[PDB]
């Protein structure tokens, strides 16, 4: 009606396109995807309202806590006797203070309960609220477990807790209404593997092959399951490419029943002797419906990317190029009379029961005549032992192909230590039906891995839906909130490999987007940031407007943020290309003026930061607004906190906005240095480090935080001697705290020296280096990592570093002080190398994306290198003090 046509623009313009472009499409997959993912938004909502006005609020403000109440030793320890101090403020009549010493671990209620027996000292109604932004202590969680509380703690920090009515509270949330929209209103059939025949797929023409007369050109053809081919490639013959025509029928070395559930045709176009793609495509052998792909079909192919001289892409995206001015493939399929479909669940199952039987009752004889055979009895202690030694190697191991025997021939002892999937996985014959249907029934009973393991089976070696289906078990039973946001940007990366629009995957993601408002605001922009993405606009476009739909009245606090970027977009774009020679001081006028118009003015303030939604943005503070002297001339933005108490958290936000660079890699490196960072404090290695806040929201065009008060190297040093930088620390920190910030430095050197040499980040240099008043040392500017370049040392630590360290000694390189900070980096390196498949999984999550330094397996085995992963324990250390050594030109 009225309402929803209203509800279509508000979508319409969240998403960046209007909603009657996705009605027009006609694949019936979009418009059951569009219509079927319609059940997740009605569950979500029903969680939502299942217990209000409180279950509203825990969808709004959901508790901001770590994964476990029990607290690291050595964060312990900085309580009085397991106590803290936290003050409570009322707002009365004016701001009453009352501070509290407490048990680290009582819950809100009960600090509440102290707060008001103080406050009556003085002659379930209320909850907490953080000083100075919007984050609530809905739930009765040990307070110290809240993240803010447990930042205090280690920080030193004195935590500024708000007493607020519950009603006044949930007064302003808003009752959303969610309604179904309009679109929700919506020869046999022979199974797969009774089709009796070899695989044939003919390529008749090519259409849009247009080039610079290249001369001789082929269709290069494969089989494969994620990027394993299935049978050998199959080339058309050779013609010029001024008459693109072949008409000719390739026969794969596969029978039809072999198939595997995600089979994929992978396909280019070659020239040739010098052969070279010029354009690729991918294609799913069954669709959506389980169907085998019959008839004719045309296929628009995508360019070829810059790095890869491959032939095929077959982990490059499946499906036609929305582009349809590009070589389009005309294909056409085997005919049977019949649709024919692959084999449903209890058909498979009935098969692997019968394979399993028939395999028990083999002889000894019989099971001698495969290495993939073995009889139950010889099952040995050794074998075993070499079983659990497999399971230990991380996941860019080869598995050698006697490996791979071994492991199949014992899958049913594998079921024992069942963290060995996804190798064994990997040692499946994917084009044999016997085995893919006997890896079926193991997996749908395999036993529950942990969450770090089983997002692994999301990456792109694992395309089979019932492998992904395990995995996305796991994390429903085992994710919590904390974890599902720490690696949220991994796990929208790996939608892109879904074989299909509507699967596992994309439900519980969606689903923990509309229950959990922290989750569904950065599930929204990293969606959002890749819109202009031709690969995945249709997906990430069709998944927005299921989650606009029903996100509720945060979709138009979403709406202002997105204005306030379109016009920050706008305005720099002007910059860059028609004021781009004119002074700064010109600039400036031209950029105050255009934010005083009071479209402008209203679009720009008031609304909430999107790089942490609980940060309210109030009026902008113009005379505090510059633009940066560096690269592509980055906007620093300064908003009040229009927080009742923002004088107690920051009472002024500031954040810079740059547009031209992508800070994608920035993202992850700030990512993978909070997690070692987590690391480093569990087991009890107190290295602070600074994963300040960066986002992408579009085409290179993203936000960054700004840490207050902080300082380049160089700025440092330029007020020079290579004392300057202690110098300049002991004038910050005079007196008995003088010491705290040498040990503070020293520690966060420590941690930046560790995880720049093992992510292979871009040289440190005095610009890219920054240090706080209190010597907490950090860097900035990620551009690069990995081999980007056998393997660099980018944080030498020059003379003075080593000076601070070493509290001014001339020789800083022979003192005790290095000597202990020497033995920090060695602990942090090795407690990276236990953990190294979870960041070897992180960063294979991350393939499909764009990002230039990471685009194959052998980007990734950098850090195989600079972990020494194929070394002992002992030699890594060994490693780690050569590559010291070699770059310090002595010390280590
Ligand atoms: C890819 C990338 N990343 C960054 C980046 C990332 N950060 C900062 N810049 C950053 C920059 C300045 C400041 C700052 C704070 N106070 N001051 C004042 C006191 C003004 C100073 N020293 O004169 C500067 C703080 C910062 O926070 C760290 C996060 N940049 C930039 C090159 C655009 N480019």
């Amino acid at each position: 009606n009225r309402e929803e046509k209203i509800l279509n623009r508000e979508i319409g313009f969240a998403i960046g396109m209007p909603v009657c472009e996705f009605d027009m499409v006609k694949d019936p997959e979009v418009q059951d995807f569009r219509r079927n993912i319609l059940n997740v938004c009605k569950e979500a909502v029903d969680l939502r309202d299942l217990n209000s006005p409180h279950s509203r609020a825990m969808y709004v403000y959901p508790p901001n806590v770590e994964s476990s109440p029990e607290l690291p030793k050595h964060i312990y320890n900085k309580l009085d006797k397991g106590q803290i101090i936290v003050v409570i403020w009322v707002i009365v009549s004016d701001k009453q203070k009352y501070t509290l010493k407490i048990n680290h671990d009582c819950v809100p209620e009960q600090v509440i309960a102290e707060a008001i027996r103080k406050k009556t000292r003085s002659m379930g109604k209320y909850i907490l609220k953080v000083c100075g932004c919007d984050e609530y202590f809905l739930e009765k969680y040990p307070l110290s477990q809240y993240k803010y509380i447990r930042s205090c703690i280690m920080l030193g920090r004195m935590p500024n807790l708000m007493l607020m009515a519950k009603e006044s509270l949930y007064s302003q949330l808003p009752m959303d209404c969610f309604t179904m929209p309009s679109y929700s209103r919506r020869t046999s059939t022979k199974s797969l593997w009774v089709i009796n025949s070899a695989l044939r797929i003919k390529i008749l023409c090519a259409t849009y092959v247009n080039v610079n007369i290249i001369d001789k050109i082929y269709v290069r053809t494969g089989i494969y399951h994620g990027g394993e081919p299935l049978c050998d490639n199959v080339n058309t013959q050779r013609v010029p490419c001024s008459n693109p025509r072949w008409n000719e029928w390739l026969n794969y070395d596969i029978y039809i029943p072999d198939l595997p559930r995600a089979a994929r045709l992978c396909l280019s176009i070659c020239s040739v002797e010098e052969h070279c793609p010029l354009a690729w495509g991918n294609i799913n052998l069954f669709d959506y419906t389980d169907t085998l792909v019959s008839g004719k079909m045309a296929l628009n192919l995508w360019p070829v990317p810059h790095g890869l001289e491959d032939l095929l892409n077959p982990i490059g995206v499946t499906g036609s190029n929305p582009n349809k001015e590009t070589p389009c493939l005309e294909l056409e399929f085997d005919w049977f009379s019949s649709v024919v479909k692959f084999p449903d669940m209890s058909v498979i199952e009935e098969h692997a029961n019968w394979s399993v039987s028939r395999e028990a009752g083999f002889s000894y004889s019989h099971a001698g005549l495969s290495n993939r055979l073995a009889r139950d009895n010889e099952l040995r202690e050794n074998d075993k032992e070499q079983l659990k030694a497999i399971s230990t190697r991380d996941p860019l191991s080869e598995i050698t192909e006697q490996e791979k025997d071994f492991l199949w021939s014992h899958r049913h002892y594998c079921v024992t230590i069942p963290e060995i999937l996804p190798k064994l996985l990997l040692s499946v014959k994917w084009n044999s039906r016997d085995e893919v249907a006997q890896m079926y029934c193991l997996v749908k009973d395999w036993p529950p891995i942990k969450p770090e393991q089983a997002m692994e089976l999301l990456d792109c070696n694992y395309p089979d839906p019932m492998v992904r289906g395990f995995a996305v078990r796991c994390l429903e039973k085992y994710l919590t909130d904390d974890k599902l946001s720490q690696y949220l940007i991994q796990l929208v990366q790996v939608l892109k490999y879904e074989q299909y629009l509507d699967n596992l995957l994309v439900r519980f993601l969606l689903k923990k987007a509309l229950t959990n408002q922290r989750i569904g605001h950065f599930f929204f922009w990293h969606l959002k940031s890749e819109m202009h993405n031709k690969t995945v606009s249709q997906r990430f476009g069709l998944l927005l407007e299921s989650y606009c739909r029903a996100c509720g009245m945060y979709l138009k606090h979403l709406n202002r943020q997105v204005e306030a970027m379109e016009k920050l977009i706008n305005l720099t774009d002007i910059l860059k290309q028609e004021k781009k020679d004119e002074t700064q001081k010109v600039q400036m006028k031209f950029l105050v003026e255009q934010m005083r118009r009071p479209d402008f003015m209203d679009a720009l303030q008031g609304f909430l930061s999107p790089l942490n939604p609980a940060h309210q943005l109030g009026n902008l503070r113009l005379e505090e607004c510059r633009i940066m002297s560096s690269a592509k001339r980055p906007l620093w933005l300064n908003w009040e906190n229009p927080d009742i108490m923002s004088e107690l958290l920051f009472q002024n936000n500031e954040i810079i906005f740059k547009n031209g660079d992508d800070l994608r890699q920035d993202m992850l490196t700030l990512q993978i240095i909070r997690i070692m960072e987590n690391i480093w404090q569990n087991q009890g290695l107190d290295l602070r480090m600074l994963p300040y806040g960066c986002l992408s929201i579009g085409d290179c065009v993203g936000l960054i935080e700004v840490v207050r008060n902080s300082h380049t190297i160089m700025q440092i040093q330029c007020k020079f001697n290579s004392h300057t930088l202690h110098q300049w620390l002991k004038d910050k920190n005079k007196g008995e705290i003088y010491d705290a910030a040498i040990d503070l430095f020293t520690r966060s050197c420590a941690g930046y020296c560790v995880a720049t040499f093992i992510l292979g980040i871009g040289d440190r240099h005095n610009s890219n280096i920054m240090v706080k008043d209190d010597g907490q040392l950090f860097h900035i500017d990620f551009g690069h990592f990995l081999d980007h370049k056998r393997e660099r040392v980018p944080f030498v630590l020059t003379q003075d570093f080593l000076i601070v360290i070493s509290k001014g000694a001339q020789e800083c390189t022979k003192t005790r002080e290095f000597e202990r900070f020497q033995e920090m980096c060695y602990k942090a390196y090795l407690a990276i190398r236990q953990h190294a498949n979870l960041f070897i999984n992180l960063f294979s999550m991350m393939l499909g994306s764009g990002m230039p330094e990471l685009q194959s397996f052998d980007d990734i085995a950098y850090i195989r290198k600079t972990l020494a992963l194929d070394k002992t324990e002992q030699e890594a250390l060994e490693y780690f003090m050569k590559q010291m050594n070699d770059a310090h030109h002595g010390g280590w």
